[PDB]
């Protein structure tokens, strides 16, 4: 409510006045502004799911189909798989004070591979979670029985079901 | 030291109130702390596997270094010894 009311005060319409200005292909610091036009997005999404708990329908259900940004959930994907290995190590030290390693050091080295893989652009600039989103927006289709939201449904399951499987 | 801690729980529970493979840990583990010198065994040295952790976890902080063979090395000696 202080990350909307930011977006709902200083640019209640769309981002893309600041697109063709700048981010239309004339510097190089165009990729910054699709996080935040992300951002946005994400925000919206919310308050969409926020109402339902049918006027903003397919129309508006079109524009969120540029956050799932598949090529950009590997890398939350990879970087909590990081974290939680750096949590057990040193919660194996811990126990080891007070007193599995051959699959955790290849997923090591994959994650590492993984983000390496990337460019700066992605890495650099922030982004809302994806997989958060595409539970939020699998819950608000099985609130409309029968839209099946047409491919959007099945690129959520497919990125859900593909990273971030527990 | 597990196992002598193992054999004095077993004591405590007869008094309130695995063997085979247990006895074949011990006649293991008594050879090979007989095979070693006096050098090693006389003097300390900080634990071993505690390092090898802590190598692991410096690693993982630094993409595509791979520490050439000492990752390796960490690694074996992390999982041939102490595995839990």
């Amino acid at each position: 409510t202080i990350m909307q009311e930011v977006y709902s005060a200083f640019l209640p319409d769309g981002c893309d006045h600041l697109r063709d200005k700048l981010g239309d292909h004339q510097s190089p610091a165009t990729p910054a502004f699709k996080s935040l036009e992300a951002f946005f997005l994400y925000g919206r999404l919310y308050e969409f799911w926020w109402s339902l708990s049918t006027e903003e329908g397919e129309r508006m259900l079109s524009t969120f189909k540029e956050l799932f940004s598949e090529k950009h959930a590997s890398l939350q994907n990879s970087q909590r798989t990081v974290a939680e290995v750096q949590e057990t190590l040193a919660e194996m030290i811990r126990q080891h004070q007070k007193s599995s390693l051959p699959e955790l050091t290849k997923r090591l080295t994959e994650a590492n591979q993984r983000m390496a893989k990337f460019p700066e652009s992605i890495k650099a600039w922030p982004f809302p979670d994806v997989l958060e989103c595409c539970l939020v927006l699998l819950l608000i289709r099985s609130h409309f029985p029968g839209c099946l939201a047409q491919e959007m449904q099945q690129q959520a399951q497919e990125l859900l079901q593909k990273y971030g499987n527990t």
